[PDB]
């Protein structure tokens, strides 16, 4: 979604992640600058969560309903859930006392391999940003909080200044890149969610390394008490809970170290008045020795592109031109390639904007002609 | 959770499923009488949902933004799913007209071995109801919607008749036995369901035995397009979602091809004019060769129980009685247990009623005291 920027020394510009911008000033070289991504390299940890269960064997343990207490050896440990209630005693056990008595039931909780959910959260001060400038609509800048200004040495074109207000977008304290362990199956990892969110969630969970799990009665249930035993259930697999609660929420990128944020923008500002031309020694090229490569077609982007074959004389420079229907004399191409020049490797590719109506675009002597839609 | 029902001929009782009745009727021997279980052995299947789907390789196709229109063989098919969207080509693709171009996605999808949630039903003229008459507070009795009265011949007591009007609970239309496939874990199955409910599930679906399966994309979650491709994800295992839902609600029994109720109950209309004491011609027991096997301790269901060793003559007649303080002559005594004889093989346990204070419980001559609570 590239946004053009037409002359003056100095540009401001917001460059959102994902978005292009096309900076262009009267007698300068197009370049397209646009925010690559906005990344940290292996964030801090802050929760484990468990997405399934692992159950030892159960024990349950239970006396008479006016002395025994009962007890059990996971009981006073740590990684278990238990629970104790009514029993519902008499004579027909060996209780001989006839009334409600006492339970336990205990069973050492674990999670399953496979089945985390890891939360990563963002230090403004640990976090890069990639800028990326590039001509005629490559070299690479990188920001931090602490660096955030860069010359570029566009090659043959000149020199960029770019300092880069590193603009942090949500709160990187609410921000939590949520990864999941790499199931077996083809599913999501690592979405971008919210910190108050991802603490209010019922789910076992810990501190990274931790060997035992928090509040895992969240996936355990326990059954109604018959006089010596009281059952004990897994609520299974929470992964398609966590998907569901995720629908919709845009997966964010991993490359290993690297944890990308889908947010946030930067507010650089361009300096552009140490950068030349591609040159102007050229001679023009011949201006009938050309042909269409491909025709003069739409941007997309709200302009006209197109590219010629030059059968003749190697490096010269393009005479492109274009007339509206009516002033056949005067010149309406607003050239965003500023100098089209074909090259001994090839390329000279042409882009303009036109005003609306029948233009004819003129390429040394080769026309074609272009009907700019009006304003939409 | 007993229930007393103190003669005439003719009795009339709801018995509850899990609910036991205790009815004894003067100069008769008290029986109980409890609804044991309501069935219907392996009923119909109405359909069977998918807990975890399983994609087969995505097929991705995708042509141009002007003429050519995207295909694939997973299309036309059963059993797949697809879907199609913008895809935003242009010249860094093989698509030479820049715009918006033509995509499909298509996977075959599949549901993963036990991961079917299957859905019984119920017929009444199918069901069968179990009864279960025994003497003083065993034979069975089966009924069904067709067949609804029986006459038990209680061994050495008599006959019993039974004319137990079938009322169906939960209109067996509502009612849905949900059984899960054995996962090996320990988890519930079978859980009592409403069909409005069960079949109101964004689960896909499908009938006993169909190969392909209804309305797959509850399960699968497409991506945004990138020119080419189009990411399709599985949003996992839906257990725990299912075990979230199905929270509280009790399970349901199986035993193999029986499958419970665990609602419902039946008006029986218990005849008891048939049916003889323990036997009269016994001899009192020697009133002094007693003594306490178990002391007079609470029934819990607001009788009194005690056991007695009679160290003397066998076969007779135990002479129980109590008396409150201020009237040592009169008898307090409601024996619930109406004629206690101590028997060769063992026994003679005897339960009773008594009014609120202190008594004095004398089994021959064996006193022993009891303090009968009032009214709460």
């Amino acid at each position: 979604r590239c946004t053009h920027l037409e002359g003056t020394t100095r540009v401001t510009l917001v460059l959102e992640l994902g978005g292009c911008v096309t900076i262009t000033a009267e007698g300068k070289p197009s370049m397209d600058v646009w925010l690559d991504a906005i990344y940290q390299e292996s964030p801090a940890k802050t929760r484990e969560y468990c997405l399934h269960a692992k159950l030892s064997e159960t024990k349950v343990a239970a006396r008479c309903p006016t002395m025994g207490p009962a007890v059990l050896t996971e009981e006073r440990q740590i990684g278990t859930v238990c629970k104790r209630d009514q029993s519902d005693r008499g004579w027909g056990n060996h209780c001989g006392l006839f009334g409600k008595g006492s339970i336990v039931a205990c069973v050492k909780a674990a999670c399953e391999a496979k089945k985390k959910a890891t939360g990563y959260v963002y230090d403004a001060n640990k976090i890069v940003y990639t800028v990326k400038v590039e001509p005629h609509t490559r070299k690479t800048a990188t920001f931090t909080v602490s660096s955030e200004k860069t010359i570029l040495t566009l090659g043959e074109y000149g020199d960029v200044s770019l300092l880069c207000r590193v603009a942090s977008g949500v709160d990187l304290a609410q921000t939590i890149i949520l990864e999941l362990d790499k199931t077996a199956e083809h599913l999501p990892t690592a979405w971008q969610v919210h910190r108050d969110w991802f603490n209010d969630l019922a789910l076992p969970w810990k501190h990274d390394g931790n060997p035992h799990w928090n509040n895992a009665e969240r996936l355990v249930e326990f059954g109604a008490p018959h006089a010596v035993k009281m059952d004990v259930y897994n609520l299974g697999d929470q992964t398609g809970v966590l998907l569901r609660a995720l629908a919709g929420v845009p997966v964010a990128h991993i490359e290993g170290n690297k944890y990308h944020l889908k947010s946030g923008h930067v507010t650089c500002e361009v300096g552009l008045e140490k950068l030349k031309m591609k040159g102007l020694t050229y001679t023009m090229c011949d201006k009938s020795k050309f042909a269409w490569k491909r025709t003069p077609t739409d941007s997309g982007h709200d302009t006209v592109v197109m590219e010629v074959t030059f059968s003749g004389s190697k490096p010269c420079r393009i005479p492109v031109r274009a007339v509206a229907h009516g002033s056949p004399d005067v010149n309406v191409a607003m050239l965003i390639t500023p100098n089209p020049t074909i090259e001994n490797d090839g390329g000279g590719f042409i882009e303009m904007q036109l005003p609306p109506g029948d233009n004819i675009i003129y390429v040394g002597e080769l026309s074609h002609q272009w009907f700019q839609t009006g304003s939409s």
